[PDB]
């Protein structure tokens, strides 16, 4: 049993079972993955990592579930349920890789387009690896938990299911599944909204303690849901204003997103040569460490500096891109487009995108002809739901003018909105 | 030109010459050195690094020197002066090593007791290395700086020295109290890290630095021009000293935080024969010798912690297992604290000898368990209105708590079983008596 002091939430009280889960290599790993990935290179206040965010989610999940239980004792929320919701909140982000959403949002689709990987699935596998490598099951049993049922409950809270599709808890407790990851209103967003604003200097006027006070479980369409009070909607709209401010000012920051693609580019040029030893001694690459949780345990933002400090000549190309970040010679912005309709470019097809741009035939024939390797195509998703930006690695005014020509034509070819 | 958004100071406008100093590998290296060292392992909000703090000192040094310049043209503060004071503020911490004060405060004294190293000497050497590796001298001249004098002025502002300085004459005495004031203890460096640390630690800081800068003036105090605060800022100054006191007592001197610093140092010492950092000309350096070559030093950051932790080399297993104790939270055990009240203080050159002294103390009641030097950690904790001069608004040209102990000594034990901890306490009590240090409290 411990208290951890956090600048966002103050004193965070942790049950002994939560402390045993936290003080493992699988959890402490999150200290080395920056929350905003490459955003730190734009926002110096944004040095925070997934670890303290995870503590905050575990704390918030516990407060909300405990407050529901005290106000409504008929829900039959047990102290076993509370701990399991806290574990899910603590562990929901175990699966993130180097630079957070850059890794599963961009790097893995570009290195292995045929593989389906999410950080959430990663959190389930890391959670299983954490449980199994630290003898956590006996400590769960020691504190009232029933491992087989509750471990499944925790995983379903993180990833969802595989008519009532959940096995960890029955349908009369369906509201427990809305706490950690939802409506789009869960305690995970509460923590990172507040924490990101604190680190970015952005005012945040959503008050989570007030939403907890007035949370109750009601029935809607013969289903139990967490609902807020009547006139408490204003606090709600303040949360959505903070969501949009954060998305507009930080998450979609043009230079932030460029730098992430540069880091990804360096990881790709390094993926053949970095070795990470996993289970039994087997060796893995950055792109295959997701296949072995012992190797994944050792895959963090440190990969950036392993490349940057390396001397192997084979890592020269990767190294040179990171060096371009330090000297601030970044890829150059070409323009932005959106797919019309409800069409979404799928992660599977990211790698094909630069080729399509280089295959466009700009009407006027430009002096400079560019190759698919000179183009970056950055697909920015939100949950306008998809934006597409193109950057060019060639800096000369000549290549940049040509790069815009390929980009403009490519949008027409796919009938995307025309660049402005 | 460029602008950087910072949560403490808001928009930080950066002159193009500062931008060119910042966008170098020597400066960006500060992104990989945590401000509080091992404190992050006790305070999850304290993920911040020396990079963002150095931007803030650069910013604050500029605001103060510009404010004095605009309100007191008689001081002849040039736009060249402002830039030099900004550069010094930006570059004053370039010399920190992995985990900041742990590195020069503890690791180098224990690894090379014969060397005299400070991060401030490091900052000068790294600043020089930054200048010459990135062609900064021409960019200086392009903006009106005279490199030979101005580089000297910048270095003296960082490291220190009748008038002993050569970068500026004595009539600009006051420029040397902006970035680093050892005499007074009130500089813009502390203003940033007070505000920044409180922000990441959730400690309220009532010191309002902008208001203090607004009312700062240069006045002659005993034949020297010195920066002075308006007399009505005494309440704001109280708030600064209360913040200083809170930070030292709750954070800088935290018991678990300091134990973790010694564990990391212990791991570096166990790894030091086996890590190699490639310096200039391809020559190989170690964690402890990377200070002798700024090319190797550029690549020595907190990364070394994970290099050790993720290693598979059987030669790094001992170092690696210490770092794993941190992750499992099986830390060294606190034994007690003492102070050398009324005695000569312990010096860096003697840190290495302390564990053998403790283990050699002869507790008069013989005990079962015998402990050796290697089971003991001896952690020496140094802390450093005395000379703060005021002025009144009517005569604007004529000048007008609970002191923390100078040196604290804590002892930790690596044996965790409880008979050994009892024995460690007996050795420690006897050692304090042997050295006429204060008797430890229960
Ligand atoms: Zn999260
Ligand atoms: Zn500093």
């Amino acid at each position: 049993g411990k208290v951890i002091n956090d600048p966002i939430h103050g004193h965070i009280e942790l049950h002994p079972l939560l402390v045993r889960i936290i003080d493992t290599p699988q959890f402490q790993r999150l200290r080395y993955i920056k929350q905003l990935g490459g955003g730190y290179y734009v926002f110096p206040g944004a040095s925070h990592n997934r670890f303290e965010h995870s503590l905050g989610v575990g704390y918030l999940a516990g407060c909300l579930v405990h407050a529901l239980g005290e106000k409504q004792p008929e829900l039959q929320i047990s102290e076993r349920d509370v701990l399991c919701v806290q574990i899910a909140g603590l562990c929901h982000d175990l699966g993130h890789g180097p630079f957070s959403h850059m890794f599963d949002g961009r790097f893995i689709p570009l290195a292995r387009p045929e593989v389906k990987w999410t950080h959430e699935q990663g959190s389930v596998m890391m959670f299983e690896h954490l449980i199994n490598s630290n003898g956590i099951k006996p400590v769960m049993e020691q504190y009232g938990l029933i491992p087989e049922e509750d471990i499944c409950f925790i995983k379903e809270q993180i990833v969802g299911p595989l008519l009532w599709p959940y096995k960890g808890r029955p349908e009369n407790k369906s509201f427990l599944y809305e706490i950690v990851s939802n409506n789009g209103i869960d305690v995970d967003k509460w923590d990172y909204f507040a924490r990101d604003c604190h680190h970015l200097g952005i005012q945040n006027n959503f008050d989570y303690k007030r939403f907890i006070k007035f949370a109750r479980v009601c029935e809607v369409d013969n289903e139990l849901r967490i609902c807020a009070r009547d006139k408490e909607v204003g606090n709600l709209y303040d949360m959505f204003h903070t969501r949009n401010s954060l998305h507009r000012r930080a998450y979609q920051h043009k230079v932030g997103n460029i730098i992430d693609t540069m880091i990804t580019d360096a990881f790709l040029k390094a993926d053949d040569y970095i070795e990470i030893t996993g289970a039994g001694g087997k060796k893995y690459r950055i792109s295959t460490a997701i296949d072995d949780m012992e190797a994944y345990t050792k895959l963090t933002d440190n990969i950036f500096l392993e490349i940057l400090y390396s001397t192997d000549p084979k890592l020269k190309d990767a190294r040179e891109i990171l060096k371009q970040i330090e000297y601030r010679n970044l890829f150059k912005y070409v323009g932005e487009t959106q797919p019309t309709g409800q069409i979404k470019i799928k992660r599977e097809d990211y790698e094909s995108l630069p080729k399509e741009v280089a295959s466009a035939k700009p009407k006027v024939l430009l002096d400079v002809k560019l190759k698919a390797e000179d183009f970056i195509v950055d697909v920015i998703n939100m949950d306008a739901e998809q934006l597409i930006r193109v950057y060019c690695k060639k800096v000369d005014r000549k290549s940049l003018y040509a790069a815009r020509q390929y980009f403009v034509q490519w949008c027409a070819d796919r009938n995307f909105t025309k660049p402005q």
